[PDB]
């Protein structure tokens, strides 16, 4: 029923609406916080953890909070009580914040490491597949190197070059006859062959959790550079021999099939007109088959790639979460006569959201309110 739907329509907006304005609210409490610690007044910003974890636990039910905001306030308090102790008041709930951060980072990076492990199993299929297809291809003489011979000898090679010329018009002037074609097309089957090593071998050696001199190095490049991206990454160069093996497996303006694969399609084509040997046309429709595992693979390792690069990029998530507005030396970053504008500028945004929420749950409570 659309009105049950409606309900629920309203419902989750205004539970989205009350999330963000708490969000907000968090997010405020925190920074001030880091500020009093930049002061040096530990306490007071102890005070501001305690009840950014006091405030998120009082609306679980009604609302989610974010992990890392979370995290935030529960790392932060930590430090000061293995620290900073005994200048800050002891509770009863001190003893629980070790395991509700190791939880929160837990729940944070589940996603990432799940897409990792997904990502990984997805290509074994497709890779399967194309073991067993190898298997059926001769790769000394192969089957369009004997069809393009056998149109030489009896002079029916002109009808080969214009059919495949006109499969392409739908590097032609590469090749003018059937032999410039025949020598075109062995070193565009060893390019792909060459590309394919290379991007496999780029993926193997960017698996298993990377060290800190990947971390650090893909932070500075992609994810927090000092300027604008570096594209010098082990990442960032796995991406480049990607773009050279599609420019090579698919065609310029991942969809459109390559000039390689058009020009084998009528040579098959050719081959079934011209009634050859079934075995000719057997191999032909294997390289067919062969020709989209290896477009299934490539999307495949990118997908792998990427979710690799996401893992990396979580990583940096979860170290920026925890980090502290610092006032910059000569993002977490305050200029040095700029504490006190920082500090307005959260205490308003407190004062808002605290507004915000309050009417924001007011009007959800009256949406709960109609099922009773
Ligand atoms: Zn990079």
């Amino acid at each position: 029923g659309t009105m049950e739907e409606l309900l629920t329509s309203l419902q989750k907006k205004c539970g989205t609406e009350c999330e963000e304005a708490h969000r907000q609210l968090v997010c405020a409490l925190n920074g001030l916080a880091g500020i009093h610690i930049i002061k040096g007044e530990y306490a007071l910003a102890a005070e501001l953890y305690r009840e950014v974890l006091r405030s998120s636990e009082e609306h679980k039910g009604k609302l989610k909070t974010d992990s890392l905001q979370r995290l935030h306030a529960t790392h932060n308090l930590m430090e000061l009580l293995i620290a900073r102790h005994p200048g800050i008041p002891p509770t009863l709930r001190d003893g629980r914040l070790e395991e509700e951060a190791k939880q929160l980072r837990e729940h944070y990076m589940s996603k990432c490491n799940t897409e990792v492990a997904e990502a990984q199993q997805a290509l074994y299929p497709v890779q399967q597949t194309i073991h067993e297809l190898q298997r059926k291809i001769h790769s000394n003489s192969p089957w369009w190197l004997n069809v393009i011979h056998r149109a030489i000898e009896f002079t029916i090679d002109e009808e080969l070059v214009q059919r495949v010329r006109n499969e392409i018009t739908s590097m032609s002037e590469k090749f003018r006859d059937c032999r410039g074609l025949q020598f075109l097309l062995t070193t565009q089957m060893e390019e792909l062959n060459k590309c394919q090593k290379l991007v496999r071998e780029a993926v193997k050696n960017l698996e298993g959790p990377p060290s800190r001199n990947v971390i650090e190095s893909a932070t500075v490049c992609h994810l927090r550079p000092a300027r604008l991206p570096l594209n010098c990454c082990v990442f960032c160069k796995a991406d480049e021999l990607f773009t050279e093996y599609e420019s090579k497996l698919f065609s310029n303006t991942l969809w459109a099939i390559s000039e390689t694969e058009r020009s084998m399609k009528a040579i098959l084509s050719f081959a079934k007109s011209h009634r050859f040997d079934v075995e000719f046309v057997d191999e032909g429709s294997t390289s067919m088959d062969l020709f989209e595992a290896w477009k299934k693979e490539y999307k495949l390792l990118h997908e792998y790639w990427m979710a690799l690069r996401n893992r990396v990029s979580a990583v940096d998530e979860l170290a920026m979460a925890t980090e502290r507005l610092r006032v910059r030396d000569p993002l977490h970053i305050i200029e040095p006569h700029e504490v006190e504008q920082n500090r307005i500028k959260l205490l308003n945004d407190k004062a808002v959201a605290t507004s915000q929420l309050q009417k924001k749950l007011g009007q959800l409570l009256y949406l709960t309110n109609l099922e009773k």
